[PDB]
């Protein structure tokens, strides 16, 4: 073992060992514990490069307790032209025909978060697509507005309907029978004993077909 | 070029160079190959910040064989108060105006997996939002249950409808028309020949308005 | 402080320290910056272990400008005999119960992009799930086609249904009165002065229950 009381500066650092190859740790207000930086302007170089062939464990792992910023942050650093089409900030491939191995996974193991499963916020004033704590989920709703229906979707830009189905709608016998209507008018359409009804917003309630 | 038999410890290590900066291998059934730790209870400091000016090549790579876990696993350690309401597991921010950058792209390069490609579970007992491999989306499903249509919701809690749509609904002609209804009663809403159809629980077939 | 002109190697490197314990820069259009290695083909390592106990600072920032990559590429080698049916290649936890931590956060801070917010592509030929950077949202469309309303979804495979929905579906009244239907024939639903309409592939305009 050898150990300097200060700073080490090499051409490169490389280890092929049986022990954990690297422990860095840093306790600081000001100096993050590690940088890696690849400052080449072109060609087949990564910053990081990270390759586990132990199937027992996840390949990375990585924890924080943050209370107004991300666990991991992500930016991608675009360009003007659009010349970036093909590019992601997030990139997933799951390899081998046969595997039956997930995408994306997300759980709260304690306990609910009363936080936003999903938020993707491209467009100004907008939730374009939001899953709520709740489960709720709003389409081109305003943003961070609470969803009025498990799933509400709002007919946005130049969009010629909410919703195209290519094929048949099936609708469940309600468990309750409507009261009211949304606060955008309209009506609201169940089904009751196997019949299609509609109930306006003037509380008219018209049985449309039979069982 | 300087080789330590044995472990090496210092203060800091930096590399400022053209070749790889580091080469960090590990062969073990208990030891990781690389730990970063950010000690720190306050302040700027991260535990790993990766930065990359080149376009040519992701910035960072990551590459896992697990059976049971995550490739990468990010865990948020939350507060009981909820004083993490701005906080994420996952920020992504797609910068510079005029990108075509995408958020989150996921595929199977090889053959499509029989996994979930995104599960959403928050809720006990529920798939909040889930899409299976087959395509087939759940919203509010019994957890880990088959989708019953492409699209299928469940009204739940104190939610007034499964479905707000402001704005209109296209039902486009039914490739083949419902010969059954769903398990949870109700009925079958479909288009045939321009016209609007309703199938219901006892098999009454209905055209309720015309093309 | 100690300068090395060339290569160090080593059987481990570790530092516990106030400064930042590593700064790894690499120029180059051949070499990563940094390679991290599991060579071990069982039980409990991981490749890179990082974590934070820092709350005011993300536990790790991620940065690339790349034009058709993703800047952060995850693959998960999956297994032909589907015996990763628990892994995943993302898993995120929101622990600690009273959490208001969110999952994924996904925006674009100078402006709108272009690009799919999310895209889940398994099956050959389809777009899963997709969210386009308009909002609109493709479920079973043909890959990379624009959805033909904010929510598209398209009936494919054995499903009975294009939709399923264990409750009631809201319309709430349209702002512009349809005058045409979808190219896939059928006709358009809507809800106008709380009464509820169709309008048929050829041109009938049917008030099928009054407000
Ligand atoms: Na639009
Ligand atoms: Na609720
Ligand atoms: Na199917």
């Amino acid at each position: 073992t050898t150990t300097f009381d200060g700073p080490v500066a090499a051409e490169r650092f490389s280890a092929d060992t049986t022990l954990e190859a690297a422990f860095l740790k840093t306790t600081s207000e000001t100096n993050h514990a590690a940088t890696i930086y690849q400052a080449g302007t072109s060609g087949d170089g990564a910053a990081l490069n990270v390759i586990s062939d132990n199937p027992g464990t996840s390949a990375m792992y990585l924890s924080g307790t943050e209370t107004a910023r991300g666990t991991l942050k992500i930016t991608h650093r675009g360009y003007a032209d659009g010349s970036d089409k093909d590019a992601a900030a997030l990139s997933l491939d799951l390899r081998v025909a046969g595997t039956a191995a997930q995408g994306i996974y997300v759980t709260a193991t304690n306990g609910p978060t009363k936080g936003n499963l999903i938020a993707l916020r491209n467009n100004t004033g907008l939730d374009d697509f939001v899953v709520k704590g709740t489960g709720r989920i709003g389409v081109g709703i305003d943003r961070a507005a609470t969803p009025r229906a498990q799933v509400h979707i709002v007919q946005r830009g130049d969009a010629l309907a909410a919703l195209l189905v290519e094929g048949s709608v099936r609708i469940g016998n309600a468990a309750t029978v409507p009261t009211s209507v949304d606060s955008s008018g309209g009506g609201a359409l169940y089904a009751s004993g196997g019949a299609l009804l509609w109930r306006g917003s003037n509380g008219t309630v018209t049985t449309i077909a039979p069982a």
